[PDB]
């Protein structure tokens, strides 16, 4: 189930053979780790370089292969904070153009801007779809879908059950957010699990929960 770095800093818990969640801390942030035959792939980095370096260290050691790619889901620090570490180790950082621009705007190094509204990738082995459903928690927020496992990384668009309000809405679009959630509920009709950007893993109800927090 759950391995852990020396300090409290970091944890990784399994969902299936090839798919784990990574969580880092005062506030917990989540992403995914995908074990493929061609390398490790992360959905999202972490808060800052130190922690992203530690996360990369822990998964390379444990799975005995390299992190080759990361998918960045939006341009806030918890997503993009370890971008310097990625870029300089030759780790590919995929994102939409929008997310790339917003990163350069907030003074981060740029990810690739290679992702479109729908983009289907494959690593091995592992199939990944990225979907941009519209504006919500940020302007640029995308979700990630694993069709082989019907698994959705909702990111910071999607709130956990324990979450009782919308968090920081300074960069949010609270009218479009409901529509973009629906756009996800429409696109992906059978969901086995949903990973929120912050908090505990759940299912389709996290999305209805978020819908409810927007009323
Ligand atoms: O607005 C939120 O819910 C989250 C968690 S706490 C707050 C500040 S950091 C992170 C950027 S996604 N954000
Ligand atoms: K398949
Ligand atoms: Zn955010
Ligand atoms: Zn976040």
């Amino acid at each position: 189930t759950v391995i852990k770095n020396e300090t409290g800093t970091i944890s990784i818990s399994q969902l299936n053979k090839n798919v784990w969640v990574h969580t880092e801390l005062a506030v917990p942030s989540n992403g995914l780790v995908l074990n493929t035959s061609k390398g490790l792939v992360l959905v999202d980095s972490s808060w800052d370089d130190k922690l992203t370096k530690e996360l990369i260290e822990m998964v390379e050691k444990k799975f005995q292969k390299r992190v080759t790619d990361v998918i960045i889901t939006h341009a806030h620090a918890d997503r993009i904070g370890g971008i310097k570490t990625l870029k300089e180790r030759g780790i590919k950082a995929h994102s939409t153009a929008l997310t790339a621009e917003l990163a350069k705007k907030n003074g981060y190094e740029e990810p690739l801007g290679d992702l479109q509204t729908v983009t289907n990738l494959k690593f091995g082995n592992m199939k990944v779809e990225t979907f941009y459903p519209g504006k919500g928690h940020t302007e640029d927020n995308i979700v990630v879908w694993l069709p082989q496992y019907n698994i959705l990384v909702g990111g910071c668009l999607v709130k956990s059950t324990s979450a009782k309000d919308l968090g920081n809405v300074a960069d949010a679009y609270v009218n479009e957010w409901s529509t973009s959630i629906e756009n996800v509920l429409k696109r992906y009709r059978n969901i086995n699990a949903v990973v929120p950007g912050h908090g505990e893993v759940g299912d389709k109800g996290l999305l209805l929960h978020t819908l409810d927090l927007l009323k």
